[PDB]
This record gives structure tokens, C-alpha cells and sequence, in this order.
């Protein structure tokens, strides 16, 4: 089982299983930048709120305004938490699935190498044996799923059915990494929703008093 395609197959399942550290450490920087960004919204509702109560403190009718504006700032608060909260099952994840990743590369990388120091296999498969050594960045649930396929394609059931039990825990824990880092950019989009109607708020009240 050393065709062109058997070894395209192990090494793209290699260089993805290689890239899972790199790709988790982005994905941590992405929900802590959500987390600063949902904090910074909540930060400017807390502003709006004190800009619409000094309106109002010289114009009771802009009441409606401040309410308004503490509505969104608790808004603002609850979706910054669901932030943090997302943050934290992110870390998780992201320090499980390279625990997991690190432990399935020594059996496909012996597969490759067997390949590349194999003088009965063809020149192409030896080669794409031999040069497999960079690791995919780019690695997500996406990429591990067609290495799961292709590996089911191209090798032997009984291989197929290694593959696919064996990686299923590993793909559930980059499902649920992928899952939480959605969460806490959601949470900063709506953290972002509530400064926007808080500072609406604001600006409506200070029209208004004027």
C-alpha cells in the first residue's frame, strides 16, 4: 500500500497532525483579541450610561434614553461574560487537541518513512514520502476530516476502520475548540450590538438636553 495516492493520503494526515499546535495557538490569540474587544464594549455602554444620566440631569425628558442605555450595557455585560466563559472552554480544548494530535504522528510518519527508504517503491510515492516535513498551519476540523477520508479512499478497509476510531476523539475536541472560539467571537459581536444602542442612547439624550 505505497501508491502515489497511499502516500499523498499519510502525508497530508501527517502535515495536518504536525500543524495542530500552530493552529491552536491561533485560535487562543483569536478568542483572547474577542475577550479585549467584548470588554472594550462593555467599557463604552458604562460611558454612554454616565454620558445619558448627566443629560438627564438637566432634562427629565430624556429618561427613556438612559433606560435605554442600561439595558445595553447589561446586555453588554452578559455577552462580555459569555465571552470569558468561551474563552475558558477554548483553553481547554486547545490544551487537550495537541495532547491527542502529538500522539497519532509516530505511526504515519514511520509509514512514510518506510516509504522513502523503500528502493521497491515508485519514485514519486518515495519522493512525497521524503518531503513530507511541513507542518499545515492551516490545519482545522475541515483538513482532518479529508485525511480521514482519504485515508478510508485509498487504504484497505480493516486500515480505514483504524483510522476512523481512532481519530474520532481527536475530532470531536477540534470541533468543540472550533465551536468555542465561534462562541466567543458571537459574544463579542453582541458586546459590540449593546455599545452600539448604548451610544445611540447617549447621543440622543445630549441632543435632546441641548
Amino acid at each position: 500500500q505505497n501508491t502515489v495516492s497511499h502516500v499523498s493520503a499519510a502525508c497530508l494526515f501527517s502535515e495536518a497532525l504536525h500543524g495542530i499546535p500552530f493552529g491552536v495557538k491561533v485560535l487562543k490569540a483569536l478568542a483572547a483579541a474577542n475577550v479585549s474587544d467584548a470588554s472594550k464594549a462593555r467599557e463604552g455602554c458604562q460611558d454612554a450610561v454616565r454620558r445619558a444620566e448627566d443629560a438627564f440631569s438637566s432634562t427629565p425628558k430624556v429618561e427613556e434614553a438612559v433606560g435605554r442605555a442600561r439595558a445595553a450595557l447589561k446586555e453588554a455585560e452578559s455577552a462580555e461574560n459569555a465571552a470569558k466563559t468561551a474563552l475558558s472552554d477554548v483553553e481547554q480544548y486547545a490544551a487537550n487537541a495537541p495532547l491527542l494530535a502529538a500522539g497519532k504522528t509516530a505511526p504515519i510518519d514511520d509509514y512514510l518513512k518506510s516509504v522513502a527508504e523503500d528502493n521497491s517503491a515508485a519514485s514519486t510515492a518515495r519522493r512525497i514520502a521524503r518531503g513530507c516535513s511541513l507542518p499545515n498551519r492551516g490545519v482545522n476540523s475541515w483538513v482532518l476530516k479529508k485525511a480521514v477520508e482519504f485515508g478510508c479512499e485509498f487504504f484497505t478497509g480493516d486500515i480505514c476502520k483504524i483510522l476512523t476510531d481512532g481519530m474520532a476523539d481527536l475530532r470531536a475536541e477540534y470541533d468543540q475548540l472550533e465551536a468555542a472560539v465561534r462562541r466567543a467571537s458571537e459574544a463579542r459581536v453582541a458586546a459590540r450590538a449593546a455599545e452600539s444602542n448604548a451610544r445611540k442612547a447617549a447621543e440622543e439624550a445630549e441632543r435632546t438636553a441641548a
